[PDB]
């Protein structure tokens, strides 16, 4: 490994923070099913914070001024229209990361909001219960925007799911775990990602904002959430006694990126690169009285990847168990957790998508997403099943895959260097996909419910925003119906951003009075957005 460059940080000093639920301002009545929308308004704006005890502070711009944002918590079935407004410095554009929203309200790259205004998102909570999350996706500048700050949290439930009796509770048994890796000036400021094009890997590495924080816990089972939200660094989790540093423990993976797997996968090595989300139970009753390190894997995540390893990267946080539960669990890990949705399996050729360089610039088949004229490359009727092969021809680089709209299923992985295949945890529904070093890799999904142009990229964000991100159109005929004349161009000016005055954001009237959300909201439900998937 590497020296360090940031400041020498008090390790595992500060306790895991934990990101508030973001609550509803108000509900609106649907008027075509009778149903409630909750209705949200988050203000990104700059904030400073002390990440360094005796340093300076760090600029950062959040989601209702933290990062990570605030934690969505919504039931399957009920829709919600999240209200994001611009009180910052530079364009945004959200994406909700695994849920299948229309193009005009997925955080298309060009689709963005400029300071001064809001955009209203409009979301169907109807897939399976999942971690999804909440980040920016601002042309050629959401390396910088989520870095410094826009990403939060946002999970969809499921009541049928309770019977299942995990371990439970927000903040309580269950526990979002929210990786970042960054890079700290000698005054506690953070290090600009601007400027860099191969990758920013970050020698600081965080959880829920915090570097190197620690936790204490009861003797029993924990639900942890994983979400790799870095720039560049893709980890390999392990959980170690620090008397035996080297040692991994056993635990259980229960989900990955698109909801619980069929049944749970014994892991003691977690492979997650950027974008990717896992839900883990790790039973901390063999281990009362003892310290357990959650670590990251080093040689480049064991040679999957190439990321730089520096001399604290590879520690990610510390567990203090305590010696006694204060109640029972009585928590359990059913051997059977859900039937996967798979999407009926196709014997069509698949598509062939190359992620690698064209000089400097990241791209796919050797396009960049600025090329307009060439970028979509792919029309896919909806309704199709299909694979789509994902080739990382280069032994020096690595690429986690996003394709919006769907879920999918990893059929297969190749390495180049003989490393590793498709991993048990990988055996579920998922929506972005490591290729590691000369791996490649196909997937198969359903491209659908609904017709419109979306994105696919590298989630390495340095990679994505120079320049490897392109569009495939999920096509349908023009005797399709379901208003889908206004909801398959992104750009739509329907559902474009809207220029705000401070003053009626705070005062909570005009554009932000009660009556006109209502207003707006019921209107917008009356195009029935997402009724094909009510079919
Ligand atoms: C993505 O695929 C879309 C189809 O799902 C496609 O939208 C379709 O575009 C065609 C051609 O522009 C439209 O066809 C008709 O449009 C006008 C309006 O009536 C007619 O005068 C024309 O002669 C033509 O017959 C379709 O109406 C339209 N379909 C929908 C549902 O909007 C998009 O163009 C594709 N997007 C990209 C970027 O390629
Ligand atoms: C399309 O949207 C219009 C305008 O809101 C609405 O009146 C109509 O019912 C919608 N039609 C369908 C098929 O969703
Ligand atoms: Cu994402
Ligand atoms: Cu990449
Ligand atoms: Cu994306």
């Amino acid at each position: 490994f590497v020296a360090q460059i940031s400041p020498q940080y008090p390790m595992f000093t500060v306790p895991l923070p934990i990101p508030p639920v973001k609550q509803p301002r108000l509900t609106v009545t649907n008027p075509v099913n009778g149903q409630e929308i909750w209705y949200y308004e988050v203000e990104i704006k700059p904030f400073t914070h002390q990440v360094y005890p005796d340093l300076g502070s760090a600029d950062l711009v959040g989601y209702d001024g933290m990062s990570p944002g605030p934690t969505f918590q919504v039931p399957r079935g009920v829709e919600t229209v999240v209200r994001f407004i611009n009180n910052a410095e530079a364009p945004n554009s959200v994406h909700l990361h695994g849920s299948f929203s229309r193009a005009a309200f997925d955080g298309w790259a060009e689709d963005i909001t400029e300071p001064g205004s809001f955009k209203d998102y409009y979301y169907p909570n109807r897939q399976s219960a999942r971690t999804l999350w909440y980040h920016d996706h601002a042309m050629h500048i959401t390396a910088e925007n989520a870095y410094r700050g826009q990403a939060g949290l946002y999970m969809l439930t499921d009541p049928a799911e309770d019977a299942l009796n995990l371990p439970s509770g927000y903040g309580e048994f269950d526990i979002p775990m929210i990786l970042t890796s960054k890079q700290y000036t000698a005054n506690g400021n953070l290090v600009t990602t601007n400027g860099e094009l191969n990758s920013f890997w970050g020698d600081v590495i965080h959880v829920n904002g915090q570097p190197w924080p620690f936790k204490n816990v009861e003797p029993r089972k924990y639900r942890f959430r994983f979400l790799d939200a870095a720039v560049s660094r893709s980890f390999g989790l392990y959980f170690a006694d620090t008397d035996a540093i080297d040692t991994r423990l056993p635990f259980k993976v229960i989900a990955s990126d698109s909801g619980l797997l069929e049944h749970p996968a014994d892991t003691s090595l977690l492979y997650i690169s950027m974008a990717e989300r896992y839900e883990v139970v790790f039973d901390f009753s063999d281990y009362a009285g003892k310290t357990i390190e959650l670590r990251n894997l080093g040689g480049s995540i064991g040679g999957i990847g190439t990321d730089t390893d520096y001399d604290n990267t590879d520690k990610v946080m510390r567990f203090v168990v305590a010696d006694d539960t204060t109640q029972p669990d009585t928590s359990v890990v059913p051997a059977n957790l859900r039937d996967v949705p798979f999407p009926s399996p196709t014997t069509n050729t698949p598509r062939q998508f190359r992620f690698g360089r064209t000089g400097p610039t990241w791209t796919i088949n050797g396009v960049a997403f600025a090329d307009v004229q060439n970028r979509l490359l792919a029309n896919v009727p909806v309704g199709t099943v299909e694979r789509w092969e994902l080739i990382n021809a280069g032994n020096g680089w690595t690429h986690p895959i996003h394709i919006h709209l769907v879920d999918f299923k990893v059929i297969s992985r190749t390495s180049g260097n003989n490393a590793r295949t498709v991993m048990p945890y990988e055996s579920g529904l998922k929506d972005v996909v490591w290729l590691g070093r000369r791996e490649t890799v196909v997937v198969e999904a359903h491209y659908a419910p609904f017709p419109g142009v979306y994105m696919f990229h590298c989630h390495n964000l340095i990679h994505e925003d120079h320049d490897q991100m392109a569009a495939f159109n999920a096509t349908v005929l023009p005797d399709y119906g379901y208003n889908a004349t206004v909801f398959v161009d992104p750009m739509e000016e329907l559902w474009q951003a809207r220029p705000y005055e401070l003053g009626e954001f705070q005062a909570q009237s005009g554009q932000f009075s009660v009556q006109a959300v209502t207003e707006r909201i019921q209107t917008m439900a009356e195009y029935r957005p997402y009724a094909a998937a009510d079919e």
